[PDB]
């Protein structure tokens, strides 16, 4: 009833999910000429040393690499955040062509893809309760450009053949998400939403300034995934991004001058 196809894409989502036209929707365009440095901000604290990855799942929209979130094993703190946010999953949004695929844009530039590391605020006890709160989630977004390979992505690439179609999963232990980060943790932040239905306005977005590079071969393997289930007509999993939404009464703050 929702997807990225010819008849159920982002422009239709409002019919089932009227908050699609809400006041704090994501993604947005990040205008680097109007975002303002905020000295109240602190450095990010990314603490992933004890991360426990479990599984990778093709959910028909993207794939999620899932983590054990039943203890403070992989947490995000600092920055704009108060309290402790636990990593639950990461996933990507990507294009059919190297010139589109990201959800956020920077001065209207689209990247080839965007990585989302999704975290929930431990004060709310579980993910499902967290998404009902304005400060329930923190999503660390990282742009991908095509250039050099990202070595730390390759284990994800090489399992994709085992999860080609919707509903397939595979064991995915011992993956280190630190290998997906750029060098700098400089960031932009703003209040927004989930970028898929139910589009809840529960996210503090933290979007890194520095992209990571992935190879053309790595991206091509993402583009072999399927939206469909096994035994259904093949629909390549590409262009699983929502376009920029109106900023409305929000300000984007920068952690850097
Ligand atoms: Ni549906
Ligand atoms: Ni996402």
């Amino acid at each position: 009833h929702w997807g990225y196809g010819k008849h159920n894409g982002p422009e239709h989502w409002h019919k089932d999910f009227p908050i699609a036209k809400g006041e704090r929707q994501s993604p947005v365009d990040i205008d680097t000429h109007t975002a303002k440095y905020d000295p109240s901000l602190k450095p990010l604290s990314v603490s992933y040393d004890q991360a426990t990855s479990l599984r990778i799942l093709n959910n028909g929209h993207a794939f999620n690499v899932e983590f054990d979130d039943s203890q403070d094993k992989a947490v995000l703190k600092g920055g704009p955040l108060d309290g402790t946010y636990r990593l639950i999953q990461f996933h990507f949004h990507w294009g059919s062509l190297d010139g589109q695929g990201s959800e956020h844009t920077v001065d209207k530039k689209k990247y080839a893809a965007e990585l989302h590391l999704v975290h929930w605020n431990t004060k709310y006890g579980d993910f499902g309760k967290a998404v009902q709160q304005p400060d329930g989630l923190a999503v660390l977004g990282i742009f991908l450009k095509v250039g050099s390979a990202k070595p730390g992505l390759q284990k994800v690439v090489d399992v994709l053949d085992s999860i080609k179609t919707k509903g397939k999963s595979a064991d995915f232990t011992n993956f280190d998400p630190r290998g997906l980060l750029p060098e700098s943790l400089d960031y932009w932040t703003y209040p927004g939403s989930l970028t898929t239905p139910p589009l809840l306005e529960c996210v503090t977005w933290i979007v890194l300034k520095e992209p990571i590079s992935v190879s053309s071969e790595q991206v091509l393997k993402f583009r072999k995934l399927n939206f469909n289930g096994e035994g259904e007509p093949e629909e390549l999993m590409v262009d699983n991004w929502r376009p920029a939404q109106p900023l409305k009464n929000r300000q984007i703050k920068a952690s850097f001058k």
